[PDB]
């Protein structure tokens, strides 16, 4: 497959640059930016060649123009998904909050204890630890516990405010279903997998304080 | 022949990239590593089309082992154009050292008085004002005042060994070439616009002792 390592480390090299470009697509994507993939590779290729067919110039100016493009794309859509989500999230959290056993903190954390559980009161300090399934308001999964195959261990303050205050309603053996704002959560700016604005659903499991 | 921005952009996108890539390679030529182009571009081709020959993890594995040959090399690049520098330095240095009014100095200082100039001579704690231009040995000027308007002023003892010995040599309104050893310089790390081991010319004008 490769002769030595200036082969390989080339390879290696030249892999990382196609993964990268591959997730940049992915991520202009999402702003419904479609490039045309045979042009990408081909600047790619003429560049690496010194034959590329646009000047020092035009290459400057159409990546400064493009950059804005995208800028501009993703705030738009950062706006309205933030918008759009904050509303959703409050409909869903007041409708939820009226069902039978959930009630609503004065916080505006709505939960619903499943199960108690038995033993010492959770406190801030404490090492709980759980299982559990996270999802957004549409149903998509955005982190879950059992997936990784263990459950997870954390200082009770270590993590967003709705879990820290939701699970000191519960004890050991207990299951409550916690329903977060996103000020409770990832707010405007959210995470990874969580878009602006979300309002979380969590079906949590306590296994143990301690 | 871009018909549209989105072949366009995709285009400059990939040149950006490959410049970016060539660029890379070109500094890593000066090290001695000349990667396989054909194999740089396969990499590319076959991960944007997710056929890589090497996971993810093989093309992390691979590229941290090339990092770190790549720093050795550097390493040895340094090493090599240390004693290179310093054989051609100590060669410069001896011819210059038996010509007409040159003398050397218990340190290895060569020097030359052009004009001795009138007055006291300068000490450790006091204030020098000069002139000066900076050359390496093969002539390429490093440093010079002249171009910056105006003289530099700095405490005697307060710079390289070399100009504080040298300027020992002569008075206000005096000149004088001073052929510095690494040694009495930047010696064998060099500084940048200083290569490793250099030996340093200056052609020197003194206007002040304060």
């Amino acid at each position: 497959a490769f002769k030595n390592d200036d082969q390989k480390s080339a390879y290696a090299l030249g892999a990382s640059l196609g993964r990268y470009m591959e997730n940049s697509l992915k991520e202009q994507e999402k702003l419904g930016i479609k490039l045309d993939k045979d042009q990408l590779i081909a600047g790619v290729q003429d560049a690496f060649a010194d034959k590329s067919k646009l000047s020092d110039q035009e290459i400057e100016q159409t990546l400064q123009a493009f950059e804005a493009r995208v800028k501009s794309s993703a705030q738009a859509k950062m706006e309205k998904d933030a918008a759009d989500n904050e509303a959703k999230g409050k409909e869903y959290r007041e409708k939820f909050a009226k069902e039978k056993g959930v009630k609503t903190s004065s916080t505006g954390l709505v939960y619903q204890v499943v199960e108690a559980g038995k033993g010492e009161a959770p406190k801030d300090s404490d090492t709980v630890v759980v299982n559990y399934k996270g999802t957004l308001i549409d149903g998509k999964e955005f982190d879950n516990s059992y997936t990784r195959g263990e459950p997870l261990s954390f200082r009770l303050d270590g993590v967003i405010p709705g879990w820290t205050e939701g699970l000191k309603n519960i004890k050991k053996g207990g299951k409550i279903k916690l329903v977060i704002p996103p000020e409770l959560a990832y707010g405007k700016a959210g995470v990874p997998g969580i878009p602006p604005n979300s309002t979380l659903v969590f079906d949590v499991e306590l296994l143990d304080v301690k």
